[PDB]
This record gives C-alpha cells, structure tokens and sequence, in this order.
C-alpha cells in the first residue's frame, strides 16, 4: 500500500526524500480527479491526512516535509480541500492542521498554513475538545485564536488577529468567543502566571470594541458575568478596574483615574452591569454563587466594595438595626410570657405579638428555605443556616400557641424551647455588627466544630463508663446503699464528676472495688486526656485561622444580608438610592459611574491624566 | 502535632490498605488488580497506572508519546 508508506514517511520525518519519491509515484499514479488524489492521502477511517499526520510528529525536518506537502497539494489544485480538511470522528470533529500545528506550538508552520489559505475560523467541536470533565479533554473555545490564546502563544494571535478573513466575533459551540472561553481557561497565579490577564487586554484592545464584552454566551452570561459565575478572581478585578489610558481606546476603560494630585487619587468606576439594577449583576453573582468558595476575594474589588458599603449606609445598617430590634422585642416579650404563664388583660395582647411575628417570621423564613438552593449549606458557620433556626423558632411558638388554645400541657415544652432558641438565634444579629461578629464567630466556632466532635466522643465515654460502673454494682435491699446505682445515675455521677461537682470516693457496696476505682480513674484520666485534647486544639489552630475567618464571614453574611434588603424594598425606593451618578465618558457614552477616592500612602509614581482636571 | 497526627494516619491508612489486600483470596485480588496493561515500545506489554495532570507553566513541543489522538 501507498497509504501507509506516505503516512510513515511523513510522521517518521528521518526520510524525506522518502517521501518525495512517494509523491512522484504518487504523481505518475495520478498521470492516469482529485478525490482519488486525497482517498490515498487521508485515513479513511478518521480523516487524517498527511499534513495532520506531518504535524503531530514533529521533527527538525517537518518545516521542508509540510513544504513538500503543500507545493505538491498546489501543483494539482487540490490545495483547498486538502489544507482544510478535517477530522470525521466525533472525538476530534472539526480538528484542521492548524489546530495541530498551534497545539503543537509550530509559529513557522501556522504562517505557512494560514498564507496558504487555512480557514482561521474553524470549529473544533469535536468531543475532546468540548469535554465534560477536566483531566479527560481540552476546553479552549474551539478556535485557533482561541486555542493560541489558551495555550500562551501571543506571536500566534498576533498573526491571526492580523488577519483579514478572522473573526474574533465568533461565537462556538456553548456560545462563549474568545473572551468567555478566556474566562473560562483562567485558573490562578500559582497557575499560570497571569498570562490569561494579558492575552485578554491584547485581544480586547486590538479589537477596540464592546462587540466582544457585552457578547452573551448559551446561558447569558458576557465574560464579565461569566467570571463572577466561576469565581475567576483575577480575570474579574482585571476588568472591574481596567483603564486604558491610549486616546483612543479610552472608551474600553472601566475605570477613570480623572483626579490623582499625590497619594490621593479620585476614580471613577463603571457600574453599568455591576450594581444590582440589572437581571443579574456583578455584585449579585458574586453575592449569592456558593460554588466557588472565593467570594472573600471578589466582594474587594474596588466597585463591589463600595457599592455594598454604601447600600449599607444608605439604607441596610437602618434595615438591619429595624431588623435586630424587633427580634429583640419578640424575645423579651416570648420571655416574659414564658415565665408568667399560667400555673388575659394585656397578657393575651402580648401573646398575640409574639403569634403574628412568629406566622411572619416564619413564612419569611419559609419563603427563603424554599429558594435556599443547595451548597449554601455547605458551611456550617453560614448565613444559609440561621433560616432553619429562625423557622424551627417561630414554628415552636405557633405550635405552642396552638397547644394552648387547645386542652394539651405540653406547650410549655414549646414555649421555653422557642425562647431558648430566639435568644440563641440572636447571634445571627450579633454577627452583623462589627466586634461582636469576631467574638461570635468565634464562639459558634468552638461550639458547633469542637464542642459537638468533643460531645460525641464523651457522650461514647460517659455510656461505656456507665455501663461499666453499673454492672460492678450489686443490688441491695432502698435507701443509697451505692451511688453508681442506676444507669442514669452512674452517668449522672461521671458526668458531674467531669465538670468538678463529683468526688472519687463515694459509697462502694461493690464486691470488686479495686476494680471500681480503676475504671472510674480511667475515666478520669481519658476524659482529662481528652478535654485537654480539645483545648490544645483550640488554643492552637484558631488564634490564627479563625482571627480572620471570622472577617470571612461578617463580610459574606453583610452582603447577602445588604442584598436581600435592596431586594425587599419598593422599587421606587431602590430608584430613590441607587448609588452612582452619570457621567459623559466619550463622545456619547454617558454611563452610570461611581466616584471612589482612595488615598494610599505609601504611593510612589506620577499622575498625569484625567476626565475633570480641577479637583472636584 | 497536627502534621504529626494527619502522618500517623496516612501511615495507618497504607498499612491497613495492605493489610486488607491481603485477606482477599487470590481471584478477588485479580479482579481489583490495578493497573491497565499498556504497550509502550516495540513489544514491552508492561501494566501501567495512568495519571493525567495540567500544567500552565512548561511549555513545549509534544514529542515523546504513545498514542498521537488523545482521549
Ligand atoms: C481538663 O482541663 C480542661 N480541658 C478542656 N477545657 C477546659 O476549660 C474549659 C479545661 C479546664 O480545666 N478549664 C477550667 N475550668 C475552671 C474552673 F473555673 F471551672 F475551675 C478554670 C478556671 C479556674 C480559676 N480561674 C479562671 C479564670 C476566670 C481566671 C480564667 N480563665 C478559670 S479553667
Ligand atoms: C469545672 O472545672 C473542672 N474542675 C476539675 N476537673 C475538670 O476537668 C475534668 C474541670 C473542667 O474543666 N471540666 C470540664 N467539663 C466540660 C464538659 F464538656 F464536660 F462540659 C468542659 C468543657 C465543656 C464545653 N466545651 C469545652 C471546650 C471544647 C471549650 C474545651 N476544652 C470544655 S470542661
């Protein structure tokens, strides 16, 4: 066969004058149009032909084998449907040899395949490089500009941006173009060392215009949405804050140094898809996505930030402090109904304050566990978590209510157990405010990870130890002949023998008392070993972690909690707030832009530009 | 002493992974029996583990491999 002997001579690359004596016989073959030409140069089963095949083995001879190639495939007008051939199976559909020939990273090749009529908008839409789990395909916008973007090739998208037949406007499969699928590709700095960053400054200016960022993809998303979806922190803090200070492409900036003197410097951001009075904005997503477990980092960026921190001291502190009074006035008034219960002038009046506000509380609450979508919950020191509480709470009291208006004595049960629980549920509160969010960050840490891991394995010593005193225990005919007694009673005797109130030597009346006093100092002991355990644990990890965690927190809980304020609002009084001001940008730009001074003194450099000179 | 715990039981781990190999009989050994047997020269034939990985950092031309149509 000729197929194969062509096949090796050109993936071989050691021979190819090999290869040229094949394409003479090639050519004599043919003196006897031209699909029987490329049925003997491409596998049939796959579609590769011996371009693909030359570009996959590379060696320091395929430079002149792909110019043997191609001035063969020239001199029989079958250089078009033999450059552009590309692959049939569903594996690497679409897949051409300049796809190989960048993959490959082959600058010299690519020129040669692009200045000899390579289609530079093919689709590799094949199901290797639309994948549906990393590690196990490439995903990089099926594209040779969106591959040499991907894989770190600036000479090469320089070359095809160059082009005139390119199309950087192309939208593949998922609907993502090149900036989405940059988006998509950025990983991190200890990743990838910010080249992603850059390749999307080059591909944006060189294609001076919004065509590329105001693009939605299959589900919507611009790339600027896209990467507050997928929690692409860099990638977002490059384009929230990006300002081009050419003349011309000034109007890609989104933010606008116009008033630096020293280390004062007044900018103004954009908010035209960032704050909160579109669809889904930046600020949302990034509020509200709990898949990506880096909204630490993205609610800093600059027009985030100031945008929260002014919903909240225009309208949520006061929403908030609302908020916290009236659950503070329902607890006080839950406990004063508690303690004065009967055992109806204005007790009944305060009965049915706390009845309405807990059917409020809890269809509020309701509603939200309703929308609460999963991975919220993946955090137990999470806001999500605090809507389970506050409905369980007002669900006790109107059951408690309603056990009493009936002939039943257990809402009593029900009505300490809801008062106990709405002054637990105060620490909702006392995260929101400042101080108090470090300090009950920390205590809801040590309970719920420590204190409960600590409990299970206790709860597992005070049983067994039980137990074991109890069965050493004879009867005896009904006064306290013994102490460890009862089951409940052994257990009652360790358990305040841990915590100080219990004394080593009690009434034996065991027939084994050597034994006895073994286990109860092993008790001891094990449970002194590991409360010691636990406070070694504490006192370790969390004078560092938790520290800042604690901001972590406060930071997520402020800003769900300022969003779903803005959301509660009438829309007139959103109108009324909307933070951020028009302002002229170009020759007719006018967009919705926010002024945010920073002074950072430990500036050292030189300012020179602005919008309005004269500082405002 | 957190370093030192989380060292003890990986070494536990391995230890008892081992020791768990060996209480099956030999046909449920054969039948877990990692490795999928991969050609890797002219005739070698020899069971291999594979590992896919992503690097961002080491660019260069792919010359060294087996198979030329990944997936
Ligand atoms: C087994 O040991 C442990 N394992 C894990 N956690 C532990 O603490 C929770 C322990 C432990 O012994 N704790 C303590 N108990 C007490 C007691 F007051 F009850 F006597 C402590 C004490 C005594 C006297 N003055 C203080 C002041 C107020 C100055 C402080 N600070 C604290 S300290
Ligand atoms: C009273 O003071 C003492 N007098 C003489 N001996 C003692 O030790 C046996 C003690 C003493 O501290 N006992 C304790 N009992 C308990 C209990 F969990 F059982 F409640 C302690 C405890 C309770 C809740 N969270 C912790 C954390 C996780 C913060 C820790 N660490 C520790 S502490």
């Amino acid at each position: 066969r000729l197929k194969k002997r062509i096949f090796a001579a050109v993936s071989e690359g050691c021979v190819e004058e090999l290869v040229e004596l094949l394409v003479e016989l090639q050519e004599l073959c043919r003196r006897r149009v031209p699909d029987f030409l490329m049925h003997k140069l491409t596998a049939s089963d796959t579609g590769k032909t011996c371009l693909m095949k030359a570009l996959l083995n590379i060696n320091p001879n395929t430079k002149e084998i792909v110019r043997i190639l191609l001035a063969f495939a020239e001199e029989n007008d079958i250089l078009g449907r033999f450059i552009n051939a590309e692959y049939t199976e569903e594996a690497y559909e679409g897949q051409t040899a300049l796809n190989i020939a960048i993959e490959r990273r082959q600058g010299d090749i690519a020129a040669l395949l692009i200045a000899a009529g390579a289609d530079v908008n093919a689709h590799a839409k094949g199901a290797f490089f639309n994948p549906k789990y990393q590690h196990e395909g490439f995903y990089f916008g099926e594209t040779p500009l969106a591959l040499a973007a991907c894989t770190n090739q600036p000479e090469i998208v320089q070359l095809l941006m160059e082009h005139e037949q390119t199309d950087i406007t192309s939208r593949d499969s998922r609907g993502n173009n090149i900036l989405h699928a940059l988006v998509t590709v950025a990983e991190d700095f200890k990743t990838q060392n910010d080249f992603v960053k850059r390749m999307y400054d080059m591909i944006l200016l060189r294609s001076g215009n919004w065509e590329l960022e105001t693009t939605r993809n299959n589900d919507g998303l611009t790339p600027l949405q896209l990467a507050a979806k997928m929690g692409k922190a860099e990638i977002l803090k490059y384009i929230l804050s990006r300002e081009i200070k050419e003349k011309r492409l000034r109007s890609l900036s989104r933010k606008f140094t116009d008033w630096a003197y020293g280390p004062v410097s007044s900018s103004l951001y954009d908010l035209t898809n960032v704050d909160t009075t579109t669809d889904n904005s930046v600020l949302e997503i990034t509020v509200y996505n709990t898949n990506i477990d880096n909204r630490h980092e993205m609610l800093t960026l600059e027009p985030l930030h100031t945008l929260l921190h002014m919903k909240w001291k225009k309208f949520a502190k006061h929403m908030f402090f609302l908020s916290f009074c009236f659950y503070f006035f329902y607890n006080i008034t839950l406990t004063l109904v508690s303690y004065y219960r009967p055992r109806g002038w204005l007790q009944l009046l305060g009965r049915m304050f706390v009845l309405i506000w807990a059917m409020c509380i809890s269809v509020k609450e309701g509603i939200a566990i309703f929308l609460l979508r999963p991975s919220d919950l993946q955090s137990i020191l999470s806001d999500a978590w605090f809507h389970f509480v506050f409905f369980i709470q007002a669900v006790l009291v109107i059951l408690s209510v309603f056990l009493y208006l009936f002939a039943y004595k257990e809402y009593l049960a029900c009505l300490v157990l809801a008062m106990a629980l709405g002054w637990a549920n105060m620490l909702y509160y006392t995260r929101g405010f400042q101080s108090m969010s470090m300090y009950s960050v920390m205590i809801q840490k040590v309970i719920l990870h420590d204190v409960l891991k600590f409990l299970f394995v206790y709860i597992v010593f005070l049983l067994g130890f039980g137990v074991a005193l109890a069965s050493l225990i004879e009867k005896c005919p009904n006064k306290d002949c013994s102490s460890y007694g009862s089951f409940s009673d052994a257990v009652l005797e360790l358990f305040k023998l841990t915590i100080g109130l219990g004394d080593l030597n009690i009434q034996q009346n065991s027939k084994y008392p050597i034994l006895f006093l073994f286990l109860l100092i092993t008790y001891v002991i094990l449970t002194f070993v590991l409360l010691l355990n636990m406070l070694i644990a504490l006192m370790g990890e969390t004078v560092e972690n938790v520290s800042k965690e604690s901001e972590r927190i406060w930071r997520l809980q402020r800003a769900r909690t300022i969003l779903e304020f803005e959301k509660m609002l009438p829309e007139w009084l959103r109108s009324r707030f909307r933070m951020g001001e028009l302002c002229k940008v170009a020759e007719d730009d006018f967009r919705l832009c926010l002024r945010i001074n920073e002074v950072k003194w430990t500036e050292w450099k030189t300012h020179v530009s602005f919008l309005n000179e004269d500082p405002g």
